[PDB]
């Protein structure tokens, strides 16, 4: 998906929470890409690609992370998710 189109949907929905890419609230479990092959879901065990599995927590959430289908486009998860991927796999956070 577009991950420079992300860039925004990020900055309106998730930079509270994970301003430069960390975690405000698990600081372990941050969007830099060794925290997401260790610990989201579906990536970290293969079964899905990075932008795939950040797809799915962004819909669906996961734990303390609210859920964010019913509230943002389908273009815009698709497209967030692939910012986290392109700032991850990039080393851009
Ligand atoms: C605070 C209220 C959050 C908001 C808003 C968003 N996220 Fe989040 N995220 C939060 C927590 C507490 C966690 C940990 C979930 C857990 O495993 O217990 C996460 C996790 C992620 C991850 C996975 C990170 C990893 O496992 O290392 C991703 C990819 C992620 N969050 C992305 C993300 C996006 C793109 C958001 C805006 C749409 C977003 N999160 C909101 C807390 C919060």
């Amino acid at each position: 998906a577009d991950a420079a189109a992300g860039a925004q949907v990020f900055a309106a929905n998730c930079a509270a929470c994970h301003a430069g890419g960390n975690n405000a609230v698990m600081p372990t479990k941050t969007l830099k890409a060794d925290a997401l092959k260790t610990y989201l879901a579906g990536y970290k065990d293969g079964s899905k690609s990075l932008e795939e599995a950040v797809a799915y927590v962004v819909t669906n959430g996961q734990g303390a992370m609210p859920a964010f289908g019913g509230r943002l486009s389908d273009a815009d998860i698709a497209n967030v998710a692939a910012y986290i991927a392109d700032q991850a796999e990039n080393n851009k956070w």
